[PDB]
């Protein structure tokens, strides 16, 4: 038996709905509560037990109001998730990086028991839009303890992701002009090693701002990575490899991974 294994057996259909089966509440996190970051809110399963926790970050002039529907979707399929908002709407990618781990810190450490106690420290994540995607990767190269990393449209003047041993997917938009994937997403998958677990999604007919609105395709692979990596839940490696078909522009990945 996996110990970390939670929810029902997935579909397509499952993963693709608004909402998981797990009811989710809110806590707040206030700027003067946050220490190292900009406050955010907390989306935690209303169902007592142990889950992976997520911390997602936005991108540049965006705050937690642009990644809150991503928070939600994945809390309701049994993770701890924060979005935060970043200390200022002009902070950095390896800003957005350092403001991702002081999240995570608060919600291991300073948050309410009630949220302290619905978290497996050990089972950690990280996610972001844009520059916040930036900040992913800049993490994962920092703390390769984390579990998993998924770049959403991520922006980042650093190509070179070598030193990344995180499982990490990148979301990249076919039409997105601000981080267009041939100079942002696809070199940083490019950079990756060839000998960690990684993936490269490219959505069909997306500009960059496709992670700010609900979005199906974004919502079941997020999901469907953090579900395998975080809770080695291997009811989730059918989506992931060989993983979607040529509203996918490609895909690539280093499956199989099991």
């Amino acid at each position: 038996a996996n110990p970390y294994e939670r929810g029902p057996n997935p579909t397509d259909a499952l993963l693709e709905a608004r909402s998981g089966p797990f009811s989710v509440s809110e806590e707040n996190v206030s700027r003067l509560s946050a220490s190292g970051f900009g406050g955010g809110t907390i989306y935690y399963p209303r169902e007592s037990n142990t889950y992976g926790a997520v911390a997602i970050s936005p991108g540049y002039t965006g705050t937690e109001a642009s990644i809150a529907w991503l928070g939600e979707r994945i809390a309701s399929h049994g993770f701890v998730v924060i979005t935060i908002d970043t200390i200022t709407t002009l902070d950095q990618p390896d800003s957005r990086a350092e403001q991702l781990n002081a999240a995570l810190n608060h919600m291991i450490n300073r948050a309410s028991s009630t949220v302290r106690s619905r978290i497996d420290s050990s089972r950690l994540a990280v996610m972001g839009h844009s520059m916040g995607g930036g900040g992913t990767l800049r993490l994962a190269s920092q703390r390769p303890d984390l579990k998993a990393a998924i770049p959403l449209t991520p922006w980042h003047l650093n190509k070179n992701w070598s030193s990344v041993t995180v499982p990490t997917l990148i979301i990249g938009a076919d039409l997105d002009t601000i981080a267009p994937v041939a100079t942002h997403a696809k070199p940083f998958y490019n950079s990756l090693p060839s000998s960690i677990s990684k993936a490269y999604l490219e959505l069909d007919g997306a500009t960059h701002f496709a992670p700010n609105i609900p979005n199906k395709i974004i919502g079941k692979y997020s999901v469907a990575w953090l579900k395998w990596f975080v809770d080695n839940d291997t009811r989730y490696t059918q989506f992931l490899c060989p993983g979607p078909r040529d509203e996918v522009e490609e895909y690539r990945s280093t499956c199989p991974f099991l």
